[PDB]
């Protein structure tokens, strides 16, 4: 078992729930 | 089991739930 | 079992939950 | 459920943007 | 539920932006 | 649940940016 | 609406015996 | 509304015997 | 509304015997 | 204008949301 | 505007929300 | 405007919120 | 009874009862 | 009894009961 | 009684019973 | 790596979620 | 890596959850 | 690495969570 989880972001304004 | 997960994001206004 | 998770975030404004 | 990637959501939501 | 990523929502959401 | 992340969220919830 | 009767529900809602 | 009557419920819920 | 009668509940709600 | 509700409920064993 | 609202349960055993 | 509400319970054992 | 009402409203998104 | 009502509103996102 | 009443609101999200 | 996971449930009313 | 779980549940009424 | 879990629940209404 292996995860391998990349993630990018860019933005002038960033949301999330 | 192997996981290889890439996500990039990009813009001026970025939203998400 | 092995996780490797990258997040990598930039923004003016960067919020979340 | 093994081995696994879940998300969920349920309910009321509203996004203006 | 073995060696799993779960993320969950469930309610009433408001989004602006 | 072995082994596993759990993200959760259950409410009113209400966000202005 | 003047006179009313409002009753809402919303999320994950669970009755068992 | 003037005259009302409101009830709201919002989450997760349960009710088990 | 004037006159009102307003019951809210929001969050993780459980009843068990 | 009147409003006349009425809700009546018997068991052994109940379970009302 | 008259509201005339009844409830009634009765039960061995009982949950309610 | 009268508001008559009535909620009676009755049961060996109970949980109410 | 006598009833004068006025409502405006404007927006994106919106809910009435 | 005589109701004299006015009401003005505006945003994004409204609710009114 | 006699109601006289005035309501101004102006936001980005509003809420009103 | 080795697992071993036994789950067992008898009587005469059931509910599994 | 070696694990052993056992979960056992008797009754007249039952809820797992 | 051993791990040894036994978890024994028994009576007459029985609630899990």
């Amino acid at each position: 078992g292996l995860f391998d989880i990349v993630k990018k972001i860019a933005g002038h304004i960033v949301s999330s729930i």
